[PDB]
Parts: structure tokens; C-alpha cells; sequence
């Protein structure tokens, strides 16, 4: 309990990018002794979880465990502006275009 | 009164995501001597009353003081892009479409 | 007059939750010699007044003077999606549908 | 002549509240040998003209002659989320309903 | 490539009021051994450029020629919610009212 | 291989400006001992991918190989509210008016 490091607390920000925390996952994850399967409920599961909800809303579409070159350039769409660029429309057409319901 | 990491002040900093806050509400309790039972209203209900309302209005959805991993999954989405990738279209329709009040 | 932080301009941040502006609040009512009453209009109402309009504009809504608790329940809304979401559900059903002026 | 901060531009935040740049024009003018009374017109005129287009925007609403702890109370207004959720009611509302120019 | 405060790279923060990094901007041109007119293509279009786009596009409107007070007073909007109030106001009757496109 | 600051992961920030960024990956491309015919695949392409989608729109549209005078007098538009006072209105407009789709 309240245990830091072990991912059960790693975090990306709103605005920090996927990349970024990926290597807060990675990096957090060197300094916890564990196995590389071990690591991807993480890898996986809390870096699609804690990670920035655009990594939620991307790897939800793109899909999980993408690899870091896959959820890399997707996730790099995670970003205050840099993804107001892409999910700005999303929302908006999630209303009204694309996804309206009733 | 102000004592601090009691869980009395623990509180999800509003773009804090709701993990970012919980493990605030559960390392700070580390320091704060308390009973289990105790810590019950710390984890179930301060985690939904001073948890920054994106976390609340899930939730309740949720259920209130649901499991940890369940209202992480659920307001994973609390944190900015979430609520923002999301509940800005939720609301949106709330007013137009599925809670048209009058 | 202007003597520092005499509860006449104690500042809640845009997005500083209002249980942390009450902890400045508070905080420097210590700053100030006020009889408890005398403090009363420095809570009651000042924190209305000079705290951030996430929350005065609710205090509104509540009637100045609403129970800490209670007004602690209504100025946790203060906070970006966690406010937002409120303010836009309202406000964008106030132009258009609740509230349509002419 | 016209040194940094006389009174010649003394510039306001745009969420950096009012009063926390009223309190930095006061200082500034101290940082200005001038009468007490030129002071006046320094903090009636100058200080409206550059500080925040929200309090500036509010500045003229309440009209000059406005008591500081009058102006502060309306510039209160002031604030990302906090001008912003009065905005989004009040200018969100002067496109669609208030102000629909033709 | 890449010279310190040579005014390529001078830069205005998206928030950064359009004066605080003026202030760089000539601070360092005032490292940078130019001839008035030069310092006059930094003040005239690299200004611009490199300062803001909620002031570069007002730097337009103004247009260049224009006094560093005039596109100053201007750019007084230049600001997060102190632009958003006029210009994101702008932009929200950029849809509706005024630039509706088709 | 994928060694720190070899471009292979250089990253803009969400905000980070793209001029910004791109001293972020000119100066680490010095620190890239790189062929520069290599150095410009990096320049054309990597600065492409991973620098802030907000640019990624950008240099897609003015098309990629635009003379980094051409990204950057464009990707100034990159930034919070700078990005956003065009975005906001693009966005918009590619539900409703421009792309509405279907
Ligand atoms: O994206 P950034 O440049 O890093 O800064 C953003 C941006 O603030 P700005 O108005 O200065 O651009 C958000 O504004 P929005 O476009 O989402 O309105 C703001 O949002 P809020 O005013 O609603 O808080 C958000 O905060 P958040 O991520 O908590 O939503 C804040 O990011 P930082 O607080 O991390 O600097
Ligand atoms: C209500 C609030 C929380 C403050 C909010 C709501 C919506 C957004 C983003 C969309 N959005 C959606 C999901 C994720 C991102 C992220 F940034 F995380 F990448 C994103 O940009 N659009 C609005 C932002 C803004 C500000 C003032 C004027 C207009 C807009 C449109 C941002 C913040």
C-alpha cells in the first residue's frame, strides 16, 4: 500500500505524451524486479489505463499492446494542442456526425 | 483542522486523474495512524466526495466506492483527456438529445 | 487596508479546489484578528465573493452561507472537467433549451 | 524616463487574477515618485487599460468610479476556469443569444 | 542554426503575453550586433512569426508598420482566457455568426 | 540502437513549439553522428512523426520537404490557444461545414 514505482501508481499526464510516460513505465519498471511478461499487464494493461485517456480513446481504436513504434506514432496524437488537432473533431463528430446518438 | 495527509485534505487535484489522486488518498494514509474500517470512508467515500466530480458523476454509474480497479477503469477517463475526449460529448447530447430538460 | 491577505482579497485559483483556497483562506484568517463571528462574514460570504467563480457563481445557487459541508459538496465542482462539465451542461442548455432568452 | 513599470504599461495575467496585479501596479507605483494623488489617476486609468481583458472586459461593465474592493468583486469574474465558466454562460451566450448581431 | 537568442529562435510562449517576450526579443536583440533597420525585421515580421498565434494573427490585422504600442494594445487580448474571451469568442462566431463558412 | 537523443526517439511536446522542438532535434541530431543526407531524412521525416501532431497536420498539408522556414512560419500556429485559434475553428468545421461526413 502506497507503494511508488511499481506501476500501481506510474502516471502520464493530460498533457504529457504517451512516449514520454511509456518511459515512466519502462524506466519505473527498471527499478521494479520483475519478469518481462510480468511487465505487460503493464506494457499492456496500466500503460493503457493510467496513461493519458487519449492513449485510451487510441488504443481502445488502434488497440492495446500495439508496438512502442505502433502505439508510438498513435499515442503521438495524445497532447493538449497535439491532439486537439485529431480528437477535437473526434468528440465533436462523436456528438453530431459520426457517433450522434438518437 | 488543516491537518494534513489525514485524507481530510487528500483531494483529486481536478486534472489530477482519479489515480493520480487515489494513490494520494492511499500512500498519504500510510502516514495517516488510522483503523481499517476508518480508512473505509477515506477509500470509499472521500475517494468519491473531494475525488474531482469527473470521477463522481462515473462514480456513481460505478457505484459509490466501488472497487478500486473498477472505478480506475471507469474514471481513467477523469484526468484531462477523458472527460474531455468523452463527457464533453456526453453533457453535449445531455442538452440536446438524451436529457433535453423541457 | 491591503495588509497581506486580510481575508478583503483572499484568492482562489481558476482552477485551485476550493477546500485548498479555503486552506489559504484559513489559513491567513489566522493572519488577521477576527472574533469568530467577525470571521463568519470573512467564510460566509467573502468566500463567496473572492473565491474563484467556479465556486461564487454556485455559492450563488446555494444561498451565501450554505453549511461548509454542504458548500464543500457544491465548490467541488470548482476543477477543469470536474467543473466544466457541470458549467457546460448548464450553460449550453441555458442559451439554447432551459434558458433561452427570446 | 517611461523605466519599466511606472505606470506606463503595468500588465495583467490573462488568469493571473486582478488583484493579484493590482497588488503589483500598487507596488509598481511605489516603484514611481509620484503625487498621491497622481497616483490616483494611475490606478483609475492606467490600470484599467492594461490589465486582463477579462477584468478589463468587466472593468468597463462596472464602470470606472468602481471602489477597488468593488472592482476586485466584478474582476472576481476573472480566471481560465473561472472567467471561462462565467463565460461560457455569459460570451458563449452573446453569439447564439444575447448578442446575436443580425 | 540554432543560435542562442538571435531572434530566429526567440519565441512567445502560446500564453506568453505578447510584451513579456518582446521583452526577450529585444533584450537579446539588443545582444544581437544589428543595425536598426535589421533589429526593425525582428520587430516587424520575425515578432510575428515567432510570437504566439493568438497575437500572430493580430500582428496581421494591425499589420506590420504598426507601433510596438499599437500592436501591443492589441495584443493586450494576447492571453489564455484573456484572448479566449474576445477571440475565442471570435473563433465561437467564427462558426456561427460572422465567418460562417458555406 | 534507438540510443537517447539519437532522433529515432526525438519527441516535440503537445505544446512544445515546433521551433522549439526542432532545436531539440537539430541540437541532438550534433549529438546524432549522422551523414547529412541521413540527418535530412531525420529533418523531413522524423521531424514529421514524432513532433507534436499539431505540426504533423501542418507539415502534411504545406507537404513535407517545405523548407523548415515553411514549417515553422506555419507550425508557429503549433501551441495551446496559438493552435487552437486556428484549430478550434478547423476542427469545427471539418464536422459540420467543410467535412461533415455523410
Ligand atoms: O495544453 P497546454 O498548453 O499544456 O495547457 C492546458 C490548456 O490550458 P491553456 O488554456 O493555457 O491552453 C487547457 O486548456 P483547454 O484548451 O483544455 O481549455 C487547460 O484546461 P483547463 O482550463 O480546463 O484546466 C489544461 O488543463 P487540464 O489538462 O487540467 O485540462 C492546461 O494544462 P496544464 O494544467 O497541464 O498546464
Ligand atoms: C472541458 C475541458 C476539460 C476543459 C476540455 C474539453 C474539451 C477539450 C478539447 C478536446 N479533447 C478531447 C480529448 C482529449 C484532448 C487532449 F487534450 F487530452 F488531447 C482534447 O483536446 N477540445 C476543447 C479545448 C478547448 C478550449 C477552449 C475552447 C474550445 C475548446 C475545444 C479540452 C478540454
Amino acid at each position: 500500500g502506497g507503494s511508488p514505482t511499481s506501476i500501481l501508481d506510474i502516471r502520464q499526464g493530460p498533457k504529457e505524451p504517451f512516449r514520454d510516460y511509456v518511459d515512466r513505465f519502462y524506466k519505473t519498471l527498471r527499478a521494479e524486479q520483475a519478469s518481462q511478461e510480468v511487465k505487460n499487464w503493464m506494457t499492456e494493461t496500466l500503460l493503457v489505463q493510467n496513461a493519458n485517456p487519449d492513449c485510451k480513446t487510441i488504443l481502445k481504436a488502434l488497440g492495446p499492446g500495439a508496438t512502442l513504434e505502433e502505439m508510438m506514432t498513435a499515442c503521438q496524437g495524445v497532447g493538449g494542442p497535439g491532439h486537439k488537432a485529431r480528437v477535437l473533431a473526434e468528440a465533436m463528430s462523436q456528438v453530431t456526425n459520426t457517433a450522434t446518438i438518437m
